[PDB]
């Protein structure tokens, strides 16, 4: 039963709207991935994980007006990329102490 | 830090959106309590406290089609509203578990 | 998967022992329960505990002092008026944050 | 306040016990960094541990076995070539979940 944590979240933001739903964008390669909309409390980094192999953290696009944010993944595969034969992970890098949470996968 | 907690509904959620501004109800008495947009996963009861003395639940109201929902103090304090002299504290209650969550207080 | 509420918790207090397995006390006859004990109890602040028998909801009352072992008892014949509940009903123990006012299922009976 | 989610660790855990009180290790000369030991450490999930030296990813290594007493050692010559850590620098060490891959630092010097 998860709802303490739910609530605590309601408790300590009040109000509060996230879509992590993910838009990812192709022609057999995942060229990107976009999240409608994104938190904003801190300036989040993005680390993203190639099939098992790590390809660091880089620093965010800016989040859009419509809350949007975009994850890029030429500025981690150098320039390509990546085949949808691989597994893909996306991760939220905070910035304050560097924990990493996976808000994303493909496959 | 608290992120590892919002990153963890995040997680388990993808996408939700909650608005607990409280909008109080007028002369001198709180007659009620308005929520912009709960939560709906399940169908939470709500229990209400006034100056320290502890009313009860009451069965919910529905939850409107904008997402708000009422709280209403007159089903709980036997017809009279309250005074705003007094604190109130209004609980969410976990119909599962019969946990509660502060989720809304005056002065 | 959880473990990141878990590891909040780690990071923020660094140490941490519980163990709130239930210990249910019977009383006299053998089919009344007149207390529950709690072998390590958090201690960072002055929990509360509530006691909700058979749907009826028994209160708040302040929580008996903690044990040199760590230990804690709700003594349920301080909320059934000097009478333990008979165990056929089921008997919900929630510990209440004493700055909120939140409370939390740790024990249920049947 | 948040009684909350420690409570929510406590109804799923019903017992726990931790200690990442941080307990680093000196190598030769003393002003070397070469291990990082916690007494208690979780073991729902065989853990991994990232270390990150004065900003620089030095990665993640299968964490040694956890020991009789529940201890276990960061062994930072695994992960730094044999050298150890300047006691200059900044260590961050990270928990890792080998489900998600999600990483939580416990442990950080200077």
């Amino acid at each position: 039963n998860d709802s303490a944590v739910l609530f605590y979240i309601v408790a300590s933001q009040k109000k509060l709207s996230f879509d992590y739903t993910p838009n990812w964008g192709r022609n057999s390669y995942i060229d990107a991935l976009t999240f409608p909309r994104v938190l904003t409390n801190k300036p989040y980094k993005y680390r993203v994980v190639k099939a098992g192999q790590d390809l660091g953290v880089r620093d965010s696009y800016s989040v859009q007006s419509d809350g949007s944010q975009k994850v890029n993944f030429l500025e981690y595969n150098a320039g390509r990329g990546i085949a949808d034969t691989q597994t893909i992970q996306v991760y939220v890098v905070d910035p304050d102490n560097g924990n990493q949470y996976l808000v994303a996968q493909w496959k």
